């Protein structure tokens, strides 16, 4: 396949463990981007193979998107915060890195980004 398998969305051997600001990321930031009107090219994995992509997983080396991310917060995967907006910036990243800076996608990723940059400056102390 010209397709990754996707990545793991669980972690059979951690603990469940909350904190207020991966409560945070997944009732405020994972729910405001998953329900905008330009959330859909970013809710699974890019698939290659249906939309013949032959250079997509050649030129990005660490696949993510919000499917991924919201099976993560949902699973408890994350250990921290950090690691959830490491994996929110790196799709960001994936779509700029690829596709024409004209390209709608682009555009998309940019309304979604600026939403996300808005509630990551107002992500609660981790107290």
């Amino acid at each position: 396949s010209m397709n990754p398998p996707p990545p793991e969305t669980s972690n059979p051997n951690k603990p469940k463990r909350q904190t207020n600001q991966l409560q945070y990321l997944l009732r405020v930031v994972l729910k405001t981007l998953w329900k905008h009107q330009f959330a859909w090219p970013f809710q699974q994995p890019v698939d290659a193979v249906k939309l013949n992509l032959p250079d997509y997983y050649k030129i990005i080396k660490t696949p993510m998107d919000m499917g991924t991310i919201k099976k993560r917060l949902e699973n408890n995967y994350y250990w921290n915060a950090q690691e959830c907006i490491q994996d929110f910036n790196t799709m960001f990243t994936n779509c700029y890195i690829y596709n024409k800076p004209g390209d709608d996608i682009v555009l998309m990723a940019e309304a979604l980004e600026k939403l996300f940059l808005q509630k990551i400056n107002e992500l609660p102390t981790e107290e």
